[PDB]
């Protein structure tokens, strides 16, 4: 029943300029987010393993655009062309300081676990509160595992949970019962082999 997800976080150049080139500050920031999401996912019987953390200090390896949609596609393609031959992992997420146009702070492919160019997501480092950004990271990763937004009576001991269609500080860092169901149902039906090991 237990599944294991090997992940790689990719920090872009705008992120590096935002933290004034401070590599250790950026690592502390990402590590705390992983610590948070590891707990959220453990309740879904999925163990999160940080396989690697890549920081684009020199320059971006893809064109990061204001368009969240073009950025996700570029990142997924670079993942399949480059990253996968360097580090074995199951899913990769891009952390960027870019303000995407429209009301977009994150974007991911749906139900795409293990796919070379599609098991990826994109998230904007949108807040100074670490918990809120970590929640968005977990939210996009969940979209890769086939889960949809919470609605109606879905709950996590309160209604605003990770899969809420809007982020606020009233959002609890845990998944709702609906999220658990959809996620385990996807695992059941699609049984992505890369998260078995
Ligand atoms: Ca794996
Ligand atoms: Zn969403």
């Amino acid at each position: 029943f237990q599944r294991y997800m090997e992940i790689v976080i990719v920090v872009d150049h705008s992120m590096v300029k935002k933290y004034n080139g401070d590599s250790d500050s950026i690592k502390a920031w990402v590590y705390e987010m992983i610590n948070t999401i590891t707990e959220s996912y453990s309740y879904l019987k999925i163990d999160i393993s940080l396989s690697g953390l890549e920081i684009w200090s020199g320059k971006d390896l893809i064109d990061v655009e204001a368009s969240a949609g073009n950025t996700l596609k570029s990142f997924g393609e670079w993942r399949a062309k480059d990253l996968i031959h360097r580090i074995s992992h199951d899913n990769a997420q891009l952390l960027t300081a870019t303000d995407f146009d429209g009301a977009t702070i994150g974007l991911a492919y749906v139900a795409s676990m293990c796919n070379p160019k599609r098991s990826v997501g994109v998230i904007q480092d949108h807040s100074s509160v670490n918990r809120l950004v970590a929640i968005t990271l977990a939210h996009e990763m969940a979209h890769n595992l086939g889960v949809s937004h919470d609605e109606g009576s879905c709950s996590c001991g309160g209604k605003s949970c990770i899969m809420s269609p809007s982020i606020s500080d009233e959002t609890i860092k845990y998944f709702s019962d609906c999220s658990y169901i959809q996620c385990r149902d996807y695992i059941s039906k699609e049984n992505p082999p890369c998260i078995l090991n």
